[PDB]
């Protein structure tokens, strides 16, 4: 019985909550009454198969049982069998899920909910985190709930519940879609791009974390926490949190081996250790480090070895570079990677291999100056004109790029954009590349997954599709699509109404932002010295209409002056 099996290994508590978040990735529409249902029907048959190891249908497979248990309240994905069912429910989890907002009530009724019905309160959480991010790094999911729980508990028992609850959440919030956004990087990359490409990132990146661990190491570690991922990423999210412990064990028993600043890490409860090594920061670099050239581009035997075992030699070449460079973004590295194996290739069918990939660090020159430039260009402009423009410039440059997609994913993915900005540019030179360019490797995958789902610009399919770890160049390289022919005007979609003034101060920005993304699909063509001076307007048609007497047709009057002021420039 395998249901029994990971029962035992997981407990109740975690199994239970497992199989929620299965249920809400799985079926995103249904409301949470039927998957409490479901998961207590579930887990109760669970409870007679640790006993009777023969009972019912213990013998059978958990896609099986999963998938009977959700074809009793759904079609076309029912009607069909154990692999095709499953892969046609994985085909349809969406990325972005038409559900109404989430807004959270006054502090005292969540506290009232929380205490009268605890493990009710946080099941929904889970519910509405797994429903909405159906990518979620699972096994983390718990680790945010017990978290979250935390929360409440705490700051339910004070002073001013307000003032200790709300910063907590809003801390827990974002740092969640972080969470998610990272995750969904990891499985598209698996998943779009195969788990070759998976590994390497995971070399390179682990061995710039453990400078000092053995290749043979890295690759143990690689190896498995690859197929963690990959369970993760298909739904076998029960075995996924089981082999992620058994990765935690392993890590914490061969510390020494591995890393030394992961004591902090191993002496804590499971969630927080496995939380805990996943963020832990790089090693100190090894003192007495040979030179590369050494034995990649002096040696004699190059070519032989890279004949013998292209594979392992290439790995060993990423582990080489990326454990003296915690200073390159784990894109660069790869890239990197890229260019000599492609040297190798050619030069290795030439006549004397030694003198023609004699040269390729010279190579590598260009790719190492080219994202310093980017970074130090673009903080510097960051520095002077703080997020919320910056998001503007950005807002104006990447709807002047790919103006086909919809004006709420552009509006989207310029925002996190800028927050690369603020996350990124306040580091020193040294830990610059790292933060900037992986995260808009994140960022821009968001870009790419909800683009994907309604694809509409080649030119971002393309930019998607060609090469992962060469996506933010493809995306850099765009000026202006010259073949894109401008959009009519609507009434409708340039009328700011009054409702606008109850909107947060945010929520307004986002309003205005809204309305360069229509306005520069409308000119493309138009310059950044009009979209100014266009914007400013905007910000006074807000401050006027919204206090001047009971007017909520200020909006159609005050309104009517701004689109013709508006159509003028």
């Amino acid at each position: 019985s395998e249901v029994a099996h990971r029962f035992k290994d997981l407990g109740e508590e975690n199994f239970k909550a497992l199989v929620l978040i299965a249920f809400a990735q799985y079926l995103q529409q249904c409301p949470f009454e039927d998957h409490v249902k479901l998961v207590n029907e579930v887990t109760e048959f669970a409870k007679t198969c640790v006993a009777d190891e023969s009972a019912e249908n213990c013998d059978k497979s958990l896609h099986t049982l999963f998938g009977d248990k959700l074809c009793t309240v759904a079609a076309d994905c029912c009607a069909k069998q154990e692999p095709e069912r499953n892969e046609c429910f994985l085909q349809h989890k969406d990325d972005n899920p038409n559900l109404p907002r989430l807004v959270r009530p006054e502090v005292d009724v969540m506290c009232t909910a929380f205490h009268d019905n605890e493990e009710t309160f946080l099941k929904k959480y889970l519910y509405e985190i797994a429903r909405r991010h159906p990518y979620f790094y699972a096994p983390e999911l718990l680790f945010f709930a017990k978290r979250y729980k935390a929360a409440f508990t705490e700051c339910c028992q004070a002073a001013d519940k307000a003032a200790c609850l709300l910063p907590k959440l809003d801390e827990l919030r974002d740092e969640g879609k972080a969470s998610s956004a990272k995750q969904r990087l990891k499985c598209a990359s698996l998943q779009k791009f195969g788990e070759r490409a998976f590994k390497a990132w995971a070399v390179a990146r682990l061995s710039q974390r453990f400078p000092k661990a053995e290749f043979a190491e890295v690759s143990k570690l690689v190896t498995d926490l690859t197929k963690v991922h990959t369970e993760c990423c298909h739904g076998d999210l029960l075995e996924c949190a089981d082999d992620r412990a058994d990765l935690a064990k392993y890590i914490c028993e061969n510390q020494d081996s591995i890393s030394s600043k992961l004591k902090e890490c191993c002496e804590k409860p499971l969630l927080e250790k496995s939380h805990c090594i996943a963020e832990v920061e790089n090693d100190e670099m090894p003192a007495d480090l040979p030179s590369l050239a050494a034995d990649f581009v002096e040696s004699k035997d190059v070519c032989k070895n890279y004949a013998e075992a292209k594979d392992v030699f290439l790995g060993m070449f990423l582990y080489e570079y990326a454990r003296r460079h915690p200073d390159y973004s784990v894109v660069l590295l790869l890239r990197l990677a890229k260019t000599y194996e492609t040297t190798l290739e050619k030069c290795c069918a030439a006549a004397d291999p030694h003198e023609c990939y004699a040269k390729v660090f010279d190579e590598f020159k260009p790719l190492v100056e080219e994202p310093q430039n980017l970074i130090k260009q673009n903080c510097e402009l960051f520095e002077q004109l703080g997020e919320y423009k910056f998001q503007n410039a950005l807002l104006v440059r990447y709807t002047k790029k790919v103006p086909q997609v919809s004006t709420p994913t552009l509006v989207e993915v310029s925002r996190n954009l800028g927050k690369v900005g603020s996350k990124c540019c306040k580091h020193p030179e040294a830990k610059r590349m790292p933060c900037a360019e992986d995260y808009l490797s994140v960022v821009l995958n968001q870009l790419c997954v909800l683009h994907e789902k309604t694809p509409v610009s080649d030119r971002v399919t393309k930019c998607c599709t060609e090469s992962l770890v060469n996506r933010r160049p493809c995306f850099s390289a765009l000026e202006v699509d010259e073949t894109y022919v401008p959009k009519e005007f609507n009434a409708e979609t340039f009328t700011f109404h009054a409702d606008i003034c109850t909107l947060s101060e945010k929520e307004r920005q986002i309003k205005k932002q809204t309305a360069l993304v229509e306005l520069v699909k409308h000119k493309p063509k138009a310059t950044k010295e009009q979209l100014k001076a266009v914007m400013d307007d905007f910000a006074a048609f807000v401050e006027k209409c919204c206090k001047a007497d009971d007017k909520e047709t200020c909006f159609a009057e005050e309104g009517k002056k701004l689109v013709a002021a508006s159509q003028a420039a």
